């Protein structure tokens, strides 16, 4: 019933969820207090970002805690189908519960980017695996410089940006003459590519593709022996990065990360 100690079958019994959803939230400001209160009651640590355009977050707890909190979030009909993508550790990688209100759930700094009309641009990990072996594909990391340096897909280009809002300028100065080229984009869990792909499609890019649910989805789906992933995958929490097995890198990476998704 949740009030009895019963250790998980797993040694890594802390669940770390990552999620996002683009859906208009007219009352998004009024959701902050109820969600935050439930995090406090249940003992969830993590950061959830709310905006008019939707929700994004990462948070952690044991299975009993996640059962209660998933159910709570999903009790809003607009969130009934939130997909919590899980990785696991033996430590909670978040220091406290935070809910932030923002202009965007991930800040690219461009006014009318509609991530609807992204239909046809998503590649599953299996499709992606085949797609990005083509040396003629422009394989483009959408992540920040600190992320790229820890690890990336084989042959991936680094846009060398400090913040996601620098991405449109990168497109404008580097890719505008390449609208008819195959361009494949990826990030940690998919959220940034939702905006980059929509933004570029509108600009007239005809062959832009994005890795569905990002690097973490690929690492879970593709066996390590075949994987085109190199190095470690940066994450926006205490773990700093995870390896191909989606485990916290050991020994622990320096935690001047810096972390949370608001800096992204």
């Amino acid at each position: 019933g949740h009030h009895h100690h019963h250790h998980s079958h797993m040694v890594k019994d802390i669940i770390i969820a990552s999620f996002y959803k683009f859906i208009p939230l007219n009352d998004f400001r009024s959701l902050r207090e109820p969600i935050l209160t439930k995090m406090h009651e249940i003992g969830i640590k993590g950061t959830i970002i709310l905006a008019h355009e939707g929700v994004n977050g990462g948070f952690a707890g044991n299975r009993e805690q996640m059962n209660v909190f998933y159910d709570y979030l999903r009790s809003d009909s607009r969130f009934a189908d939130l997909h919590f993508k899980e990785t696991y550790d033996n430590k909670n990688p978040f220091d406290k519960a935070k809910v932030k209100l923002r202009k965007e759930i991930v800040t690219m700094g461009v006014q009318k980017v509609d991530p609807s009309y992204n239909a046809g641009t998503y590649l599953s990990p299996e499709e992606w695996h085949q797609f990005i072996q083509d040396p003629n594909v422009i394989l483009l990391d959408t992540r920040n410089d600190y992320e790229y340096e820890l690890g990336t897909f084989k042959n991936a280009i680094n846009p060398d940006i400090e913040n996601f809002r620098e991405f449109p300028d990168y497109v404008q100065r580097n890719l505008i003459d390449k609208k008819d080229k195959k361009i494949a984009m990826f990030c940690t869990g998919g959220i940034r590519c939702e905006k980059t792909t929509a933004y570029m499609k509108e600009l007239g890019f005809e062959h832009v593709y994005q890795l569905h649910d990002g690097i973490l989805n690929y690492l879970e789906s593709i066996p390590e022996s075949e994987s085109l992933w190199e190095g470690k995958c940066f994450v926006f929490d205490d773990r700093v990065a995870v390896d191909q097995k989606l485990d916290r890198v050991y020994p622990q990476l320096p935690q001047d990360y810096k972390y949370e998704r608001e800096q992204k």
